[PDB]
């Protein structure tokens, strides 16, 4: 019930007690581990225990647990739920909640940063045009001319579930994908379905390889509307290599701002279904996953050829050699253009320091090793050798399914 | 019930029913996943059900379930248990059991090979000298002058737990490690403690960087005895690089035969505490883990120095660049000397084919993603994108603690 985690490289042992505060279910059982599975309203009765649990943790954090102001706030919230079937968070509670949802995000390697998060309260937003304005401002603030700053923008909470705010896009900034008569895919194959929905709703597609998608915004449960983010707000980086002059000839670019827009933020039982957030990239996301996944831009074969490597046998490790060069290029290009990026060595080193901080100050740190270990060079980063316990704490970010299933037009 | 797994690269979905035959616990609960935790005598009462479950599985596999031969064997084993507190496996059952423990080993990427396993029955062994001879024969057979063949040697099972056979070595072939007074290590830092034990037991250590360790063998719960494997039986490969001629002067070599000697084989409730087994290497084990782990030979810096990489910032990815060249060197060296080895691209592609076949014919394939995904270039292998279900089937191989912690010294 008190659990140990060992680092096998350093022999450092840490004791986890924080897991006893976990509430939600993992998908694992005593008989079966689902650690590698990607995907393993509320009544008046359900809501007050969730609110109380959150408010207790909040008052504890500002060292006024059990105080008159603590008790008075639970009373106020209880009265509000009984009378209105929901409640409203104070600004201080919203900021605390959002920061802790990131602190609790077990799949995030970048959580050393969790307390530096700019929270934009968009709970007064009522229309899709309002949503577009908030999102442009988020984009501009976070981008900050390349000196990226972590931010979240929080739209109104769920009510009856028929008036949801949703950003239909999976990220604020992504590239279009189109199925070709030729049979191949042009652009990002990951975005073919979404690009189609955009065209159906009226988007005039440039039909290129790196077309920034428009936002499809849903306010108050209405049908979503299309908006183009001002091109001058979307900072993009041309990819070149410090040694290979031909690398720029591939015509690769990526955008500077990673901004997740499809998750659900739960704070004290309240559900924020549109809460786009952003930080900055770890280079392997772009160089390993976006560029080299077979189902993505899939560029390994082209780079390997330009490198004149022996592609006749797998054991020459041509894929591995080209992978490294692609990742050198991504980091170099971002660094040369003064756009914030972190390499996987540096990000995982910081995460180990964050884990030790959290064990020290909080009694643990939920972490999902399958996601935390980078998709290349796993065992030469310190997280590979670090045992991690994965469990679910609230406030939380949760995946939600694409709304084009949910939505009735 | 039915559990589904998806491959996120192919959208291929598979359905697991095999997990319903899982008995043992994972370490995980509804509230906590322990998937990255490395370590998450029986009564008559507990033994006959385990025996029966195993014999039922064995007789099904031979299409004789419920036959007179099946029923007679259940009866025979039941009588043996009630009267002697244990029972003996037939040779055929032992072979079946050992093959299935491999087939069930969820951390093993090499399982496409499971049904091709040479089983050496060493249950007539009585002394450490006898163990030494069996192990020499296993090494010679498995090595096969570089054309490696999978094998396992099975010593007598546990009785009262006071008479255990154990190989104290974690692998049959490993290099010594020596902590120096200045805090540095000569040789393999993974083997410092075991090396100190060998020396205490009377081994004359050459004190070099790649000294093959002697075997330390316990028969019948007696104190272990030291034996040197004949050097002519230990195949080794000097490591060189196809394009970098200075790579040879790093002085690196490795042994060809990976042979795990510290695991416990459970078949039908019986416990084989000494069951050394061997296959062949995947290149990354040596080039990534043995050479490049910080707590092992730790050669990354020296290699990248010689490659004249920019080592001022981790973001030049010098470690990644040096890692790839070291792994090319290991594969090239083994291949050039005609010693069996498999690269991680080939091994993972074969594992996916194995797993898909297993889902079709067996209803599942337990797999531990944390271990199956290679320690370099993870996502450019198909296994990275494959959802896996981890659960425990028997027969099985299990970790057991090192014997020096538990051994009752007799003197
Ligand atoms: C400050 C720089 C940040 C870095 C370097 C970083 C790093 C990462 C990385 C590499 C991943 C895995 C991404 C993937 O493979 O899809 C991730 C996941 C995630 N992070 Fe962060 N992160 C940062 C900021 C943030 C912020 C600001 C938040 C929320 C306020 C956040 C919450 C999450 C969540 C919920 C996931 C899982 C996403 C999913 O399930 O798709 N992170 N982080
Ligand atoms: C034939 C070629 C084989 C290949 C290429 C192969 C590959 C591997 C690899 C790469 C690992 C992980 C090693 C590590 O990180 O320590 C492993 C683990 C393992 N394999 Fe295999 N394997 C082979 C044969 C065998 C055989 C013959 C057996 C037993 C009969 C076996 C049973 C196991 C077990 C029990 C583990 C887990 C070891 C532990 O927990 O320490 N494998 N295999
Ligand atoms: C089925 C499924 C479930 C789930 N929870 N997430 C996904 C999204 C899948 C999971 N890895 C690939 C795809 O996301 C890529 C976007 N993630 C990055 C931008 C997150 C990020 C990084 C750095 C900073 C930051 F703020 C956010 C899919
Ligand atoms: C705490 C702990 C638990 C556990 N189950 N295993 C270990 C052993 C740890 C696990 N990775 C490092 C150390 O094994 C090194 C040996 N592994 C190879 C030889 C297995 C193998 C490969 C190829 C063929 C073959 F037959 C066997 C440690
Ligand atoms: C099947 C497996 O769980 C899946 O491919 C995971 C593995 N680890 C990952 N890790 C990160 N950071 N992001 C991912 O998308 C994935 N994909
Ligand atoms: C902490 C973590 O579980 C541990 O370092 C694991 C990760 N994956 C591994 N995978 C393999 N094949 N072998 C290992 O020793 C390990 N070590
Ligand atoms: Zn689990």
């Amino acid at each position: 019930r008190f659990l140990k985690v060992k680092n096998w490289e350093t022999d450092v042992v840490l004791t986890d007690t924080l897991h006893l505060k976990s509430t939600l279910e993992t998908g694992c059982t005593e008989h079966i581990c689902m650690g590698s599975i990607m995907l393993p309203v509320r009544t008046k009765d359900q809501l007050f225990p969730l609110a109380k649990e959150f408010l207790d943790q909040y008052y504890s954090s500002i060292k006024r647990f059990g105080s008159k102001a603590h008790m008075d706030r639970l009373e106020e919230v209880n009265k509000e739920i009984e009378s209105t079937s929901t409640y409203q968070l104070k600004d201080t509670e919203l900021i605390y909640g959002a920061k802790h949802a990131w602190r609790n995000a077990s799949r995030c390697v970048g959580r050393i940063q969790w307390s530096k998060l700019q929270v934009f309260d968009a709970r007064d937003c009522t229309t899709a045009h309002g949503m577009f304005n908030y999102i442009c401002n988020h984009v501009k603030y976070a981008t900050n001319k390349g000196n990226l700053r972590s931010a979240i923008t929080i739209f109104p909470q769920r009510t009856d579930g028929k008036h949801d705010f949703r950003v239909w896009n999976s990220q604020l900034i992504r590239y279009a994908g189109y199925k070709q008569p030729d049979g191949s895919t042009l652009g990002d194959p990951a975005n073919v379905q979404f690009t189609e929905i955009c065209i159906q709703q009226g988007w005039k597609a440039p039909r290129g390889r790196f077309d920034v998608l428009p936002l499809l915004l849903q306010a108050n449960g209405n049908d979503p509307e299309l908006f183009q983010i001002p091109p001058e707000l979307v900072l993009e980086v041309p990819i070149r290599h410090p040694k290979f002059d031909w690398f720029k000839d591939l015509g690769l670019k990526w955008y500077g701002l990673p901004a997740v827009s499809n998750m659900l933020l739960e704070i004290g039982g309240l559900e924020f279904s549109a809460c786009p957030f952003s930080g900055w990239y770890m280079g392997t996301e772009i160089g390993v996953r976006d560029y080299c996944d077979n189902s993505r831009y899939n560029i390994l074969e082209e780079v390997a050829k330009k490198m004149d490597l022996d592609m006749r046998k797998t054991s020459s490790l041509w894929k591995d050699q080209a992978l490294v060069e692609i990742n050198i290029a991504v980091l170099y290009s971002f660094q040369s253009d003064k756009v914030t990026i972190v390499d996987h060595h540096s990000a995982t080193e910081s995460f180990i320091k964050h884990m030790e901080n959290e064990y020290r100050c909080r009694g643990g740190c939920p972490a999902d090793w399958v996601w935390i270990v980078p998709p290349m060079s796993g065992s030469i980063t310190p997280v590979f050798h670090q045992e991690m316990l994965n469990y679910r704490l609230t406030p939380s970010f949760e995946y939600q399914p694409d709304p084009w299933n949910t939505h009735v037009w």
